[PDB]
DNA sequence: TTCTCTGTTTTG
DNA sequence: CAAAACAGAGAA
């Protein structure tokens, strides 16, 4: 059940197909590029590029819906943290 | 505190 | 199913 053979990893995964995608963690290729002009950042994961672009645009797309909370967040993990701490949503 | 990562879940 | 997103971890 999908064990990574690489030395000092040995993680096990929910699926074989992820086990293969996971291998990009053990290579130094960074195939994704930031589209913002001049920025040299590169990525391995598409979500990482997505969140990163918000650093350029300044957006805060995560908007707490709890009545009268009004807080907003740039990064998904920070919105998750707020939910977990407050019980909002 | 801001932000990148990544294993898993959700969406289409 | 593949793509998009989430949730939590945690580097800096
Ligand atoms: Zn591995
Ligand atoms: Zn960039
Ligand atoms: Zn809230």
């Amino acid at each position: 059940r999908n064990i990574c053979p690489i030395k000092g990893c040995g993680k096990n995964f929910f699926s074989h197909k992820y086990l293969v995608q996971h291998q990009r963690v053990h290579s130094d290729d960074r195939p994704l590029k930031c589209p913002w002009k001049g920025c040299k950042m590169t990525f391995k994961w598409a979500w990482s590029r997505t969140e990163h672009i918000r650093v350029h645009t300044g957006a805060r797309p995560y908007v707490c819906a709890e009545p009268d909370c009004g807080q907003t967040f740039r990064f998904v993990s920070d919105f998750s943290r707020h939910k977990r701490k407050t019980g909002h949503s």
